[PDB]
């Protein structure tokens, strides 16, 4: 989760496996400075949906959305869970 | 809408049904500063919605989930 | 901690100029429906914020315009001082 | 404007630097799946913006963070600091 742009130009591959696997952003340091790796994924579907957030309104249908299905339910209850253990 | 204090105090219990139906906030005016009255679903959800983008992996998981 | 309506409208007028000094939504329970009362300025805030991270490398230049302002007019001046 | 990890693992260093100097991201596809690069002062604001705005109040503060008064302020401030 952190190494030297050094080690981190010899692995990408095995780096962007990991970004993608267990989602959590891989810092790679350097002298002209620090960089963050992460799922492009995650990113692209954080700007998506604030995208969508132009008021609270469209916030509520997302949260809807969330509870129309059982995918919804699953997707949102973990979410939640992973913020209560941190 | 976006009306006065005085036309807000006495318009209020509309006004609330006027937010939960339409979703759109009200901006009161005064000279004591300005208020938005807003239904409550929205707020929280907005709120819940920020909250849930502190982690990025969150928002792909409201993404899949929707298309499921 | 909510208020009912009746009790707000009454109350309307100090409720404004509250959640604008203590700048705290106020929560309005009432058999109309729930709403939550704030300032314009908490909720304009809000959306707006939102809106500007869109593109997240907008945080740092919230938090670098946001530090030009408590800096204040004298920064400025001194910068354009620097000279060619 | 994205490119190919194989040519990402070439200007690794000019790209971390890229990133940084430019503050934009860059979009990295691979066999291994896709990446995004960011300057990692930039991720931080980032995270902690979004954090800091749970809060109505901080976003308020995030709007808005604003004479022989001011005057009177840098004499006090020196007075209370001396």
């Amino acid at each position: 989760m952190s190494i030297s742009a050094s080690e981190a130009r010899q692995r990408l591959f095995p780096l962007i496996e990991q970004v993608n696997t267990d989602h959590q952003p891989v810092r790679i340091t350097s002298r002209a400075g620090d960089a963050v790796l992460m799922s492009a994924d995650d990113y692209d579907a954080w700007q998506e949906t604030v995208y969508l957030l132009r008021s609270p309104e469209n916030a509520r249908r997302l949260m809807e959305a969330v509870a129309r299905d059982k995918a919804g339910h699953s997707a949102f209850t973990k979410s939640v869970d992973e913020l209560r253990e941190m």
